[PDB]
């Protein structure tokens, strides 16, 4: 079962495709995509210091977002 | 129709209270919950900057999402 650092960066990785999904509809601001940029390499650090590959966790985020959401 | 600033505020809202939620469950790690805090006061300035009340910034925010996601 997943520990809560492993839960909180599916969850991180998750949000931010939410968040470059909009990006990429043009609905948001240049201070967003600017948290956005800075944020996609503090998960890349942690994809690399946790050994898990980021699409996985992006699906396990989808899956406890949904969770939570439906509940 | 809302701009990108209000749009990203709403989004932002949103999604701090999913983080909030796991948070409450115990779901989430420590340095999880730092961010998040300092997400909250982040976030009870910009509602203050923008002149936009937190609680319907999260109810629209809500729907944003729920678009892209049901997209």
């Amino acid at each position: 079962e997943p520990n809560p650092t492993t839960i909180a960066f599916q969850v991180d990785c998750y949000l931010w495709h939410l968040k470059k999904t909009l990006s990429m509809m043009g609905e948001v601001d240049a201070p967003f995509e600017d948290r956005l940029r800075r944020e996609q390499k503090a998960l890349k650090g942690r994809s690399m210091t946790l050994g898990i590959d980021i699409q996985s966790a992006t699906q396990e985020g989808y899956y406890k977002i949904k969770s939570i959401t439906e509940e």
